[PDB]
């Protein structure tokens, strides 16, 4: 009788302790995407932001070089 | 109230299992907005990078056809002083 009772009560809880479960495993799953995702995107950002300041060094060498070849062009004029 | 003894824990852990749920329930959304979010502000900084790196490569290009330019002249006007 005390089983009949309890039944509904031991039904409902077992309803309960598995959406539990479930939910803290879905959380534990989406948070791991959210930091694969966080951790392989920003490594790809900071290999690009190695590629722009590459570029970025080589095009003030390139303005260095202009420089100092207009000077050169300059010299050779007062020479002519 | 010896049935009220027996059905006290289940009521008691039913109602915390019921707020629990209902919070992660929440979480969830909450946690699948933020990794949108975290994407698409990640995704949206390496565009702006790759429109640099673009620019970046472009006028690389622009700087090697007047330094082929610059050294053909350098090169021309020390055969007029030959």
């Amino acid at each position: 009788n005390v089983d009949a009772i309890l039944e509904p009560y031991k039904t409902e809880n077992a309803r309960l302790v598995k959406e539990n479960n479930e939910m803290h495993l879905g959380l534990l799953k989406l948070r791991e995407e959210k930091d694969r995702i966080s951790r392989e995107l920003k490594a790809y950002i900071r290999k690009l932001d190695h590629e722009t300041s590459d570029l970025k060094f080589l095009n003030n060498q390139y303005v260095q070089k202009v420089r100092s070849l207009e000077k050169d062009s300059n010299g050779k004029t007062e020479r002519i």
